[PDB]
């Protein structure tokens, strides 16, 4: 059946493009062209998978996310850093502030910007960050794990998640970015980047599942749910590989195939 195959293949380009930072947006609009499936109910099916790889942070980072707001699981929560320290749900609200604000008061602006060529040019340009973030970085990072963030860094974050309303820019590329010039290590970045997308993003899907719920109809269900796990299967698997290559590798090939997306972008509409 094509209508579920096709839900599986975006599932699977969901759930591997939402954390890494190459642009999921970038990737859907390429391949739902590819595959013809590009309406309305297209744009509303590609925010339902995205709460699929949503729920595979909500599973990683479990005791995690509920210890920030307060429900701990009578057992210690595993600690990430060389300090005392412990990341807070101040260090979230800071990082969600800028673009909450900005998001707001430029929401039909930002909704203007979907074309594929405003996305060519955020997958270039999000890679030259990634670039400069990986060439600026400090050489001893002073955040090296998760507990260690601070209300500065998580804040800086957090305005750095503004350039992730630009439409193709990457969320995540954004975030892991800004975190990396506020030396914030690769992996805390990434980890700091899942946990503010949880929030971010289950706010984003929900507005856009509120404004475009009338295209919902009882058909869409089967196409809806086998895209939905998909990518939930998917981003599990791609988070937990992800936070181990970051380990060794850089983000400099990331980048260089964020330029080969761009190129694509442009094969593909012009
Ligand atoms: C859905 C469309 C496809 C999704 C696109 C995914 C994006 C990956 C692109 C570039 C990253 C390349 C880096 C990953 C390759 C690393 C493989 C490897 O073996 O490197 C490990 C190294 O040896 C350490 O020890
Ligand atoms: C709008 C979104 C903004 C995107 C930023 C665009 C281009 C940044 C690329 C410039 C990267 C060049 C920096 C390299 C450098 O100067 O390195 C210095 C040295 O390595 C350190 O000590
Ligand atoms: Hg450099
Ligand atoms: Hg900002």
């Amino acid at each position: 059946m094509h209508s579920l195959l096709i839900a599986a293949i975006l599932g699977v380009v969901e759930g591997l493009t939402e954390f890494l930072p190459v642009s999921s947006t970038g990737h859907m609009i390429i391949v739902g062209h590819l595959l013809g499936f590009e309406g309305d109910t297209a744009k509303t099916f590609e925010v339902v998978i995205q709460l699929g790889s949503i729920l595979a942070v909500v599973v990683m980072f479990w005791r995690r996310l509920f210890g920030l707001i307060g429900i701990h699981f009578g057992r210690p929560l595993q600690h990430e850093g060389e300090s005392k320290g412990r990341l807070t749900l101040i260090h979230i609200l800071l990082g969600m502030i800028p673009a909450v604000v900005l998001g707001l008061l430029f929401h039909d602006t930002i909704k203007s910007l979907f074309n594929p060529i405003n996305v060519m040019y955020a997958l270039v340009v999000g890679g030259l960050l990634l670039i400069a973030a990986e060439c600026l970085k400090p050489k001893e990072p002073r955040a090296p794990g998760l507990d260690d963030m601070t209300y500065r860094q998580a804040f800086m974050i957090g305005c750095f998640q503004c350039l992730a309303l630009w439409p193709g820019f990457s969320r995540s590329g954004a975030t892991i970015s800004g975190g990396m010039l506020m030396g914030v290590s690769r992996y805390a970045a990434s980890e700091f980047s899942f946990l503010l997308a949880v929030p971010m993003m289950m706010g984003a899907t929900a507005l856009d599942l509120y404004k475009s719920w009338g295209f919902l109809t009882s058909g869409d269900i089967p196409m809806f749910a086998v895209g939905f796990i998909t990518a939930f299967v998917v981003a599990l698997i791609a988070i937990k590989t992800f936070l181990q290559l970051i380990k060794r590798i850089s983000f400099i090939p990331f980048a260089i195939y964020r330029f080969i997306v761009a190129a694509a972008v442009y094969v593909v509409f012009f």
